[PDB]
Parts: structure tokens; C-alpha cells; sequence
């Protein structure tokens, strides 16, 4: 089966917002926006703009393989713990995502050379409030949870689809000051604008194939090509040769 | 003060089965959102549920 | 790992497979090396009987996963004149990619 | 809103086609690799 | 038989991020990015840059 997710969504900031207080005289006091005079008297009016924006992308595409004979159920399952450097040694912290997948299956054969399978499959990371930083949640992505319950049937050597799910989304606010926000001169230093745009497509595949032979080349050829070249190599040492010799051959 | 708001959301979960035989899709992904600050740091996020 | 094996006719052996492999979950290895030190593997668990011809090596199960990330954060008005805006940027890509089969 | 739709079909193209062409243009293409696809190439085509 | 694994990844980050305030005469208080004038009154804008 193949998991395959993208994700992709900008957003931008702009514009300010007022507030404070004025006196006259010791006579009356003008205010702006809840500013209360029972904490201020001659802290005058102040200001606030803000300006960000980002573009956000990223994708994820995994994939369990399992076998068994026609007519018997098997499991499989897995969760792996994914760790990303925040920055800072001394200043320490970590955070991190669990990846969790889950596959149960019951196949059979059909005359004319289709499969039938009956699947339950899960998906996703448990939900964790975490990740504190901005870019700490921007580090690894998340994927929501999902479960399916279903039997389907698909030709030999084929590939199906079995479910997924899409969303789009805007969002659009202009806020601003009612009189001086429509001016033509210097009117849209008074607005306060946050668009935001996001869209996300995942979905759930699934093709099974009849197998017959056994792997080739043989499986001692395969990682004796790994250990002599990702430099892990243990068969040069006179002093483990020993016993190891008892256990490559028989 | 003065505003003005508008939003869209489009949304579509697909599945299938056979016929005369059940089955079940739920799903929920939690959407988060950057606030202004890193050093004066906070997250709020919002959970949307499917079933 | 637990097993109960049989022999067939032609010569080929035919098992019964329950494994297990990894570490548990554990918050730990603060500093930015102590994770780099010990690389994890997930859990994983398998149930399966499964037949294979004599003295030869046979898949029983795995897992593969590819990502990406990348984000440009910046400045609105700033961060496109030619001669300075790359100063504004904040870009900060990720990509990991991992295989693990039995 | 709701639509159901009949489905006889496999998928056209083949899903080994699609995401190759997601892996080799999102940039996370992982057969170039010497070290890796001594493990892969199993993993493939059977 | 035979447990494997092959793990990979590289990670880069550059750029800055910028945040703080200014003042005009004890009349005027123009802030960046969610700096309070409630903390600060003289403190001007800083930087902060990650490579």
C-alpha cells in the first residue's frame, strides 16, 4: 500500500493597529481602545505593526510490504520516533513526532487471477500539544489519523485506490479605522490586512502481486555489498573470525 | 474600529467498498498557525474531526 | 522471535513467524550529539507463515519513507529589491529518506 | 453534499508512475544512491 | 534472518528574523512584530540571524 501526503499553504500579515490615551489639563482624558486612565495619565498613544509572511510545503510518501498465504490473516506494525535539532547545545531541549502505521490483512485468489483483500489500515502521529517554536512544528510535519475498515477486490499486478481525503481553505480580514482608514493619501497605513491559504491532498493506494520465486541475487551477497561499503565490515579481524566462521556457512 | 471577514473551506473524504458490505473512514488533522514571536513564544491549533 | 517450523515434500521449508525489533519510546538524549550518537529504529511486529525453497533468502517485511520541507519566510516589501532583500529571507529546507526491511 | 460512481477500472497510469514523478520533482528522489539501492532494487520489481 | 537499516538526512537553515520598537519624542511608538512598549521604551530593534 502506498501513504503519500503534500501539504502547502502560505500566509501574510500586514498592517497596524492603535491604542493609548491623551490628557487635557488635568481636566478630562481622551482614550482609544480600552486604554484605562486608572493605569495611565501621561503615557501618551502608541502603535503596533506587524509584517511576516511564509510559504509552507512539504510531503511525506511511505510504504508497508508484507506477505503471507491465501486464506490466513497477518499483522503488521510499526512506529518509529522522528528527532529534529533545535538549535542550541548547552541551551538544551529536544522535540520529536512518533510515526505510527498499522496493516492487518486476509487474502485470497479469484478464478480468473484477480485478489481479494480485507484491510484495516492506520496512519498518523498521536495528537501532541508540543513543538513550541515557530519552526519547530516546521521541522517535521504532521499527518492526522485515519482508519479504514474495507474489503476490496483489484486485478493481478494492478494498483487500486482504497480512500483519502482533500481540504481547501481561505481566509480573508481587513481591519481597520472607520473614518481615517478610506483617505487616499496616507488612508492604508491604518489597515490591517491577514490573508491565509492552505491546501492539502492525502490518500491511501494499494497493489498486491503474486510471487513465486526467491530473491535475486541471494540475500548474503546483499549485505555483505552493505558492510564492505558503508564501512562496517567484520570478517578481516583475526580475533572475531573464530566464531563467526561456525555461522556463515553451516 | 471596523472589520471585515471572510472564509472558505472545501473539504472531501472518498472511499469504497463492495456491495451489501460496510465500512468506515474517519480522519483528523490538527492545523496550526504561526503567532507573531519566537523568544516571546506561543502556538494555538485547532483539531478538525471527520467521520 | 518465535517459530515452528516444517518440512514439505520437494525440500522446502515452510515457518510460522512472530517478530520483534527496536527500542522503546524514550524521551531522552537532550543535547544536539546524544541523539546523533545512537541512531533509533522504530518497533515493528510481524505475524506470518511463510514458505521458502531450500538454502535461499526470502522477504518477509519492511517499511520505506521520503520527505521534504521547505519554507521561505521574509519580509513583505522588503525582501525582493535586488541588491540587499536576500538578507530578509529565512529559508530552511529538510529532507530525510529511510529504508528498513526483514 | 453527496455523488457515488461506478468503478471497474484500474488506475491509469500505473501508481509506480505517480510517485516517481512526485519523488524525481519535489526533490526526495532516493535512487541515485550507491549505498541504498543494494536494498531497494529487492523492493521494486519483485 | 536478517534485520537492515539504512538511515539519511541533511537539514539546512539560513536567514534572519527580525523584531523590536523605536520612539518619537514621548508622543509616537512605532513597534515590530508583537514587542510590547509596556516592557520597553528605549530598547531598539534588534536582529537575530541562524546559520
Amino acid at each position: 500500500l502506498w501513504i503519500v501526503d503534500l501539504n502547502k499553504s502560505d500566509l501574510e500579515r500586514l498592517g497596524t493597529s492603535w491604542s493609548g490615551s491623551i490628557t487635557i489639563g488635568d481636566k478630562l482624558g481622551v482614550s482609544l481602545n480600552q486604554s484605562s486612565i486608572s493605569t495611565l495619565d501621561g503615557s501618551r498613544f502608541i502603535a503596533a505593526v506587524n509584517a511576516l509572511e511564509e510559504k509552507k510545503q512539504a510531503t511525506v510518501v511511505s510504504r508497508p510490504v508484507l506477505l503471507t498465504q491465501e486464506n490466513v490473516p497477518a499483522i503488521f506494525d510499526n512506529n518509529r520516533t522522528f528527532y529534529t535539532k533545535l538549535i542550541g547545545e548547552r541551551n538544551v531541549a529536544l522535540e520529536h513526532v512518533t510515526y505510527g502505521t498499522m496493516i492487518r490483512v486476509l487474502p485470497r485468489f479469484s478464478a480468473d487471477g484477480q485478489i481479494e483483500m480485507s484491510l484495516d489500515i492506520e496512519d498518523g502521529n498521536d495528537k501532541t500539544p508540543q513543538s513550541d517554536t515557530t519552526t519547530s512544528v516546521d521541522a517535521l510535519p504532521e499527518v492526522g489519523r485515519t482508519l479504514i475498515s474495507t474489503i476490496a477486490r483489484v486485478p493481478h499486478g494492478k494498483s487500486l485506490l482504497v480512500g483519502g481525503y482533500t481540504r481547501d481553505a481561505n481566509t480573508d480580514t481587513v481591519q481597520s479605522i472607520p473614518f481615517l482608514g478610506k483617505l487616499p493619501l496616507i488612508g492604508s497605513l491604518f489597515r490591517y490586512s491577514s490573508k491565509n491559504k492552505s491546501n492539502v491532498v492525502r490518500v491511501f493506494m494499494i497493489e498486491p502481486k503474486e510471487i513465486v520465486d526467491p530473491l535475486t541475487p541471494d540475500a548474503s551477497e546483499s549485505v555483505n555489498n552493505i558492510l564492505k561499503q558503508s564501512g562496517a565490515w567484520s570478517g578481516d579481524d583475526k580475533l572475531q573470525k573464530w566464531v563467526r566462521v561456525y555461522l556463515d556457512r553451516g
